[PDB]
DNA sequence: CTAGGGTCCTAGGACCC
DNA sequence: GGGTCCTAGGACCCT
């Protein structure tokens, strides 16, 4: 009764995209991210940019002090969402059984798949070789029998390879693998963990299920699950999206309503547009805004409303304004829907 | 020197029983 | 007192 997992990841999705379509970007350090006057951060970067430390996530003046000559891209949406569309569609012809993730990665549960004489190994080599030769991009993989090991596996033969864990090699590979690893064990918990000496799954196998309820709740469960290899999460082909947001920082603080009426002025177009290919109808379950402060303190407030209406965004973004601001100057401001359950 | 797109979990009072 | 809804905040995920 063991599953057959892939997990297949896409090698600096963004970047890989932008060195296919300018060749001349393939050698020289390259990231996607807003640049430093819009105090923008990273979201990806190539290899010679990696190899100066520059990483997802880095403050871009952090990244161009590692890396002087990186070169700056805003990224081009539609020629990623493409892409996505288009290995999904690689994905279909092996199984239905497709999760994806994010735009460049899915679980697929290839148990009862008849391809490559059932070999699961096999199965994510071809993917990954369609991949390349149909868009000219190189993915990664991981194969396991639950979905966090598939995950975890498909990092550790990046870029461009693959990655297997049987069960009969699931307790060594627990044994020293670092909590932090674990997707949904972020930095914070990784932190709490640590300094209550667990660092690795073997550090948890050793303790007791009850004192880990006590001490993070149905977190705590997952951990107790995850460090014994436990994972019956179904690949869900079925998941449809909750929320739409719209939301930008400017490149300086704003002190004044007519500034933060102005940004809501030219968000409300994009969230309706936006909104508008999913639901044309605009009939949502609730609508609300976000502040971001100086202090990075972030606010939101929303409330059940039956469809996007720019008055309403603005009058709600008065009020927090108004009455959680207590002064500060205001780095973001943001709009949001969440969409009736069906 | 700190983005923008999201999902999920928690938690208190409201409301309903 | 128990469910469920409403709401806010926050950890976390992807690039
Ligand atoms: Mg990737
Ligand atoms: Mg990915």
């Amino acid at each position: 009764g063991s599953r057959k997992i892939i997990h297949v990841d896409m090698d600096c999705f963004f970047a890989a995209v932008e060195m296919r379509d300018n060749p001349a970007l393939r050698d020289i350090p390259i990231a996607i991210g807003g640049s430093r006057e819009r105090r923008g951060v990273i979201s990806t970067a190539n290899y010679p940019a990696r190899k100066f430390g520059v990483r997802s996530a880095m403050p871009t003046g952090m990244a161009l002090k590692l890396c002087p000559h990186l070169t700056l891209l805003p990224g081009r949406f539609d020629a990623y969402k493409e892409a996505s569309n288009h290995i999904r569609e690689i994905f279909s012809r092996y199984t239905s059984r497709i999760e994806p993730l994010s735009l460049d990665e899915a679980y697929l549960d290839v148990t009862d798949s008849v391809h490559c004489h059932g070999s699961a190994t096999l199965i994510a080599q071809e993917i990954r070789q369609t991949i390349f030769n149909e868009l000219q991009l190189t993915a990664s993989a991981g194969v396991a029998p639950v979905k966090f090991l598939a995950k975890i596996a498909s990092d550790m033969n990046k870029p461009n390879g693959q990655f297997v864990i049987t069960p009969a090699e699931v307790p060594a590979f627990l044994q020293t693998l670092p909590l932090a690893k674990i997707p949904g064990v972020g930095k914070v918990s990784a932190a709490k963990l640590e300094a209550m000496g667990l660092r690795t799954c073997g550090d948890v196998q050793k303790c007791d299920l009850v004192m880990l309820l006590k001490r993070f709740g149905k977190f705590g469960r997952i951990l107790w699950e995850r460090s014994q290899g436990i994972d019956e999460r179904d690949v869900n082909s079925e998941r449809l999206r909750k929320s739409v947001g719209v939301e930008r920082t400017m490149a300086e603080d704003i002190h004044h309503w007519s500034e933060c009426e102005a940004i809501i002025e030219r968000l409300y177009p994009e969230l309706e547009r936006r909104l508008a290919k999913v639901k044309p109808d605009l009939l949502i379950a609730r609508q609300g805004v976000k502040l971001k402060f100086d202090d990075f303190q972030q606010t939101t407030q929303e409330h059940v409303w039956p469809r996007l209406n720019k008055a309403d965004l603005i009058a709600t973004a008065r009020k927090t304004w108004d009455e959680r601001r207590g002064g500060r100057g205001v780095r973001l401001v943001g709009l949001h829907v969440t969409l009736l359950d069906p």
